[PDB]
C-alpha cells in the first residue's frame, strides 16, 4: 500500500500516511523542515486514529517486527498508554533502551467511538543499534493490530499477545515535511 497526504479536519495538522480499510485505523506522520545544512532533525509527530475496538496498535518504524524502533499504544479509559519497544527473533517486544521520548500531544482525543493518539517522537529517527530512517528518501512503515486487550492496561510495559493482523505501507519521507511543524508543537 502507498501513503498519501491528508489534513486532520479538526486540528488542521497535515500528515502523510494511510487508512487501513480492514480495521479502519488511520496512521499519519509529519516531519520538521529538512535542513539546508548539517544533520536532519531526529524527531517527528504522528497520529493513530483507531476505533475503540482496536485494543492495541503498534507502529514499526523500519517496517519489521525485529531490529527496529516500535511504538505501541492503547486506550485505557480516557488516557493513552504508550511505550517504545524493541525485539529480536520474533518474540514479545520489550522496553527500548535507547533515547526516544514519546510525548502525547494535547490534540489527543478519546471519544465514544475512536481514540486519536497524537504524539511527538523525539530521537525516533536514529536508534541505538545504529539503524534508523532516512527522512530524505522512500521507505516502508508497518503497523500491527490486535482486537485483544493487553495483560495489564495501566502498565506501559505490559505484556500482551501477538497481533491478529499487521500490514505495510510505502512512504516518501522527502514529501512528509511541514513548515507548520513548529506550530504543531505549540
Ligand atoms: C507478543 C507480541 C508479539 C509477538 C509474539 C509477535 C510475533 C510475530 C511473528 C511470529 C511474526 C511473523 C508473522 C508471520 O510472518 O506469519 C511477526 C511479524 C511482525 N510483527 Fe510481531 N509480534 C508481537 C508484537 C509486535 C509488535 C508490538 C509490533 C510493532 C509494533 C510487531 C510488528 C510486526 C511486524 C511489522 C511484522 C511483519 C514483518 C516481519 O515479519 O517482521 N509485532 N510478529
Ligand atoms: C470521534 O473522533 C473521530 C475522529 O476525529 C470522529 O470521526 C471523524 O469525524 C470527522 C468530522 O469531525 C470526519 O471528517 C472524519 O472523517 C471522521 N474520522 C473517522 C475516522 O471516522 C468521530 O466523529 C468522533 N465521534 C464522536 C461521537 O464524536
Amino acid at each position: 500500500q502507498s501513503a498519501s497526504q491528508f489534513t486532520d479536519p479538526t486540528t488542521g495538522f497535515q500528515f502523510t500516511g494511510i487508512t487501513d480499510p480492514v480495521h479502519d485505523v488511520t496512521y499519519g506522520f509529519v516531519f520538521p523542515p529538512l535542513a539546508t545544512s548539517g544533520a536532519q532533525s531526529t524527531e517527528f509527530i504522528g497520529e493513530v486514529v483507531a476505533p475503540i475496538a482496536s485494543k492495541w496498535i503498534g507502529i514499526a518504524l523500519g517496517g519489521a517486527h525485529n531490529n527496529d524502533l516500535l511504538l505501541v499504544a492503547w486506550a485505557n479509559g480516557n488516557q493513552i498508554v504508550s511505550s517504545t519497544r524493541w525485539a529480536t527473533g520474533y518474540v514479545q517486544p520489550t522496553a527500548y533502551t535507547g533515547t526516544a521520548t514519546l510525548t502525547t500531544l494535547p490534540e489527543t482525543t478519546i471519544n465514544s467511538t475512536h481514540w486519536k493518539w497524537v504524539f511527538r517522537c523525539q530521537g525516533c529517527t536514529e536508534w541505538n543499534n545504529g539503524g534508523g530512517i532516512d527522512v530524505t528518501s522512500q521507505g516502508v512503515l508497518a503497523w500491527a493490530f490486535s482486537n485483544v486487550a493487553v495483560d495489564d492496561p495501566s502498565d506501559p510495559q505490559s505484556t500482551f499477545s501477538e497481533h491478529t493482523d499487521f500490514g505495510f505501507f510505502g512512504i516518501d519521507y522527502s514529501t512528509a515535511h511541514s513548515a507548520n511543524y513548529q506550530n504543531y508543537l505549540n
